[PDB]
């Protein structure tokens, strides 16, 4: 703890000038998230709609073998 806290202190004082208000805050300490200057789904076999109440994703019922990564589909 000691070693880490000297680090966060050293680090605050050296890049936040004491102001812990400057230290950004997240819900839980998890993995960084990817920013898209797009924000629009350029994804095949997937359609994307939304209101103020609901976001709709649905995948083409066409038998064609074009669908999103199981990975991508969950990042979304």
């Amino acid at each position: 703890d000691g070693i880490h806290n000297d680090h966060i202190k050293f680090l605050l004082r050296d890049l936040y000038d004491g102001k812990e208000e400057n230290v950004p805050v997240i819900e839980y300490f998890g993995g960084r998230i990817l920013k898209a200057t797009d924000e629009e789904p350029d994804i095949d076999g997937l359609t994307a709609s939304r209101d103020a109440n609901k976001i709709s994703y649905r995948l083409s019922n066409a038998p064609s073998a074009n669908l999103p990564d199981v990975d991508s589909f969950m990042q979304l």
